[PDB]
């Protein structure tokens, strides 16, 4: 009844625009840096919530640059990056509620390097969440929680293909108290990996899996805007069968993950709000077996990444 009796076109959300700048290096296995330094622009994205049909969709448009230096080495990647996505909820009383998001994010891009000019990849990233909610209004505390199916297929032409495909699950308890909102999010996945050449040659086949734990820190001024921090400290493991390549045969990949993120929103009068965020991450590989090439059993990723965000609220 509800779809007759409440219009598609009655609908409120936003329309925004964003810009960040991540700024990334890895000191590999050979003890070499490589560099890497991607700016990414928001042209566009677009929110939309009809309450009424407890219905919800995102559209987002975003320009893509990245160059890559290495020694003797270099490489730029150029695309656009879109990201669709829809969720539709159902209310289940007593304050607990469901529903379902359907989510694309979509890359087209193209390589250049000393070796090739203009390689096209294209990349399709499929996520089906239902998720479960319960809020406690008297104890002012609860949940959000998920699960998901992941699918991720790139084409990368001369280069071959890669397929990863996964499930994950994530819960987050969180209180408010105050002006105060804390929580921590506790999250798995699990994953398989399948990565080929045109040939049909295997570059690798593994399972992978990951946890996390992520507590949130939260204070809203009541005459300014909402400060917020999250720390994440992470690990996950990518185990080759025998049948991968490129030395990889069997070979396990170990990585601990350190992350602090800092951002602050503020809405400014009626429509308007602004948002800020800064994220370093610190993320350290090792193998279970050096073939005889490595200069070291440590690959460290440093990354600093810095966004900002406005969008016009109707």
């Amino acid at each position: 009844d509800v779809a007759f009796d409440e219009s598609f076109f009655s609908f409120g959300g936003h329309v925004g625009t964003s810009v960040e700048y991540e700024d990334k290096v890895t000191r590999g296995f050979n003890n070499t840096d490589k560099k890497e330094k991607t700016i990414t622009n928001e042209v566009f994205n677009f929110f939309y919530n009809n309450p009424q049909w407890n219905f919800m969709g995102f559209y987002s448009f975003k320009i893509e640059n990245r160059e890559q230096k290495e020694p003797g080495y270099y490489e730029n990647e150029d695309g656009i990056k879109q990201l669709f996505s829809l969720n539709k909820g159902h209310d289940l009383g007593n304050g607990w509620a469901t529903g379902l998001i359907y989510e694309l994010e979509y890359t087209r891009s193209k390589v250049y390097s000393p070796d090739v000019s203009g390689l096209r990849k294209n990349l399709a990233e499929h996520s089906i969440r239902p998720y479960l909610t319960y809020w406690n209004n008297d104890y002012n505390m609860g949940f959000y929680s998920n699960l998901e199916y992941l699918l991720s297929k790139e084409d990368r032409n001369a280069w071959g293909k890669r397929q990863e495909q996964g499930y994950s699950a994530l819960f987050k308890p969180y209180k408010r108290f105050g002006n105060w909102e804390v929580g921590v999010e506790f999250y798995y996945q699990i994953k398989t990996n399948d990565e080929k050449q045109p040939d049909g040659t295997i570059n690798e086949k593994s399972d992978f899996n990951e946890r996390y734990i992520e507590p949130i820190v939260q204070y809203s001024f009541d005459d300014a805007g909402t400060l917020y921090t999250r720390v994440r400290v992470g690990k996950n493991e990518t185990k080759n069968t025998d049948r991968s390549g490129g030395g990889n045969a069997g070979i396990n990949y170990f990585k601990d993950i350190r992350k602090a993120t800092v951002g602050y929103e503020q809405s400014i009068g009626e429509s308007w709000v602004a948002k800020a965020e800064y994220e370093y991450a610190n993320e350290v590989e090792k193998k279970s077996r050096l073939s005889g090439w490595e200069a070291r059993n440590k690959s460290e990723l440093t990354q600093h990444t810095f966004y900002a965000q406005a969008l016009y609220r109707f």
